[PDB]
């Protein structure tokens, strides 16, 4: 899996499902085109994005819609968003691995980058 | 001082010195404007961005360029940037704390949101 | 699994390999009793702690050796070692995954609570 | 003041207010000695745990009574407490600010330390 996505909730312990994401790539003129995009599963991940060949080096953009997932619960969270920008295969391929974890008003990430 | 930004070093156990920001605004045509910019202090805090009258609704982005301060240390990192994406004041004025905690491939960021 | 630890290195963006931890149960007398023990495969995980007959109502510790691990990589870290206590089955059985994400002055843990 | 400890809520966005903390030394005998308690104030700060004479080398623990402050909103949360073991002193004195943000099902901290 060339990019994967794993979402956890801190506040009720459990992964977050339904939650959006896209993924855009930044292009030569600094906009940010349309990469790839899905939702986590009920394990809240999100496998699928992208192949190997597709995923070549650039500066991408995980953008996920954590406000939506906090209103469907009744929460007024502080961010629009969590956005995860990163470089990717700059020196050839590797997996990727972005983790959230997610409450109201704080989210952390980290990466787990393999090589293949 | 409506809005605080403090960056702390998790490998390094210090405030995050020095580490530039800049924050924007959305426009009316959903495009980022430049709102305020600014580094780090010794104590890893960035006061005077903006002011009461200046900071209105809206919503806001901060993005810590963390890349440069992980560099500089000679650790190659994984984000382009920190950022934080948020509506404000839009119940009526508040001062905001961000808080960003930095390792080279993580970070955590909360807020802190005070009704004057 | 009933009990599943998994461990991540936040400065390298990796799996954090072949991290010992020891598990301890409070008995009666508010003495820690030891439970159960391990470390980390390859992939930053530890399975087969215990099983769901043995895994009953109790406060538990994990007592993760963060600081060997840092120490091996030629780091002086903040911490002793990540401890984790909590409440297990106390409304029967769950399934616990126990996530430590690791720097070397600070550490983020989570769980995820299953109903089987 | 060599120790201080912050605690935020990751939840509602605010200082964590009124969260009771004990500290503890590790004695000859490896058994765990008070050292000093108190609760955070409106600011999530609590100051004056101890002085530069009393602070020694050694091997502290801080327990942040976590439950009890989740528990008061009507949260059954995960952790027993917030844990966080170190040395302390032993290349000499050393002011160390702990700060923990919490979540029911998780908690994060990070400790900066300055040479005065
Ligand atoms: C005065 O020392 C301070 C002041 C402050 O406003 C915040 C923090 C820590 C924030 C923080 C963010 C993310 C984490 O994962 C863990 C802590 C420490
Ligand atoms: C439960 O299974 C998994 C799989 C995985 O790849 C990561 C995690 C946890 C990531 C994480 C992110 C941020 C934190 O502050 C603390 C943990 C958990
Ligand atoms: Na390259
Ligand atoms: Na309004
Ligand atoms: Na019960
Ligand atoms: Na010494």
């Amino acid at each position: 899996c060339p990019l994967m996505v794993k979402v956890l909730d801190a506040v009720r312990g459990s992964p977050a499902i339904n939650v959006a994401m896209h993924v855009f790539r930044k292009a030569a003129d600094d906009t940010w085109e349309p990469f790839a995009s899905g939702k986590t599963s009920e394990s809240g991940e999100l496998h699928g994005l992208t192949t190997e060949e597709e995923f070549v080096e650039g500066i991408y953009k995980v953008e996920i819609d954590t406000k939506s997932y906090w209103k469907a619960l009744g929460i007024s969270p502080f961010h629009e968003h969590a956005e995860v920008v990163f470089t990717a295969n700059d020196s050839g391929p590797r997996r990727y691995t972005i983790a959230a974890l997610l409450s109201p008003y704080s989210y952390s990430t980290t990466a787990v980058v393999t090589n293949p």
